[PDB]
């Protein structure tokens, strides 16, 4: 009834399927993911609930030393669907059929329920990243001909990396109400391209839907990547950036009580 990871007693990398049926496909994989993280006094422990389906992440972790100051951030404690191309995890029991080429999905809207409660200032997003290869199940890393894509509904102290391009709308709903916001749009290369939508009006808790493919659309027509719809939209991963190599101690805490992806009858790229 209950799946319990934890940090370090895990080991440096927990994570764990969620496959309620018991059915040998996860619905979602979670993973504590703190990637950046050398060493640590403390511990991070995610809890999945598979009788309400809440997902409840607790952290408190001090003396950090990161693994590579460069990387900024110490780690990205996440849920995801999809195939995630750094790992041999994945999780495909669901409605859209990932990984498929950009080219042949359609469209989907990204509902999330959630409430994040980040101590003491510690810098954070609440954002969702996706990531573009030129093969259909990869896991072995990314090269430079590839993406990634994240799409921030929150943030407090975290810049995305690389530069400001524009600021587009995006109709989404928040709290059960459809209104136009607004994403700053930020490109990187950074090994690969980096592709990052940053809302300008941060969402700390709630129900936001998105349209998946108003982000993807804009992140192929602004790539420099060659044949940019034969790459293999991989995965949708929901998670917590935190940290800059100034950060020494980062307690946090948050819930997600649902995440929905619905099918459109359209292209993902238009
Ligand atoms: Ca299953």
């Amino acid at each position: 009834k209950v799946l319990k990871i934890r940090y370090p007693d895990d080991g440096e990398w927990p994570g764990a399927p969620i496959d309620k049926d018991g059915d040998g496909n996860p619905e979602f994989y979670i993973e504590i993911n703190l990637w950046n993280i050398l060493n640590a006094t403390g511990f991070a422990e995610m809890t999945y609930n598979l009788t309400s389906g809440v997902l409840h992440y607790v952290q408190q972790l001090d003396n950090i030393v990161l693994r590579d100051r460069s990387n900024w951030v110490h780690g990205y404690p996440e849920i995801f669907y999809g195939n995630k191309p750094w790992n041999a995890n994945y999780a495909t029991d669901g409605p859209i059929p990932l990984p498929s080429k950009v080219s042949n999905l359609t469209d989907f809207y990204l509902t999330i329920s959630y409430k994040l409660e980040p101590k003491n200032g510690l810098p954070i997003n609440f954002a969702i990243e996706s990531w573009l290869t030129r093969e259909a199940w990869r896991t072995t890393g990314i090269n430079s001909d590839e993406q990634e894509v994240m799409i921030w509904i929150y943030y407090d102290g975290l810049q995305p990396a690389g530069s400001k391009v524009k600021e587009i709308v995006v109709p989404i709903i928040v709290n059960g109400t459809p209104v136009n916001a607004t994403f700053e749009v930020w490109k990187a290369n950074i090994g690969w391209e980096y592709v990052a939508f940053r809302i300008k009006t941060p969402i700390k808790e709630g129900t936001v839907t998105i349209p998946y493919g108003a982000f993807i659309s804009v992140a192929a027509n602004i790539s420099s990547l060659p044949n940019y719809t034969e790459l293999y939209l991989e995965d949708v991963e929901i998670g917590t950036e935190f940290g800059t190599p100034s950060t020494t101690s980062a307690h946090l805490e948050w819930w997600i009580t649902n995440i929905t992806l619905t099918p459109l009858d359209r292209p993902l790229i238009s």
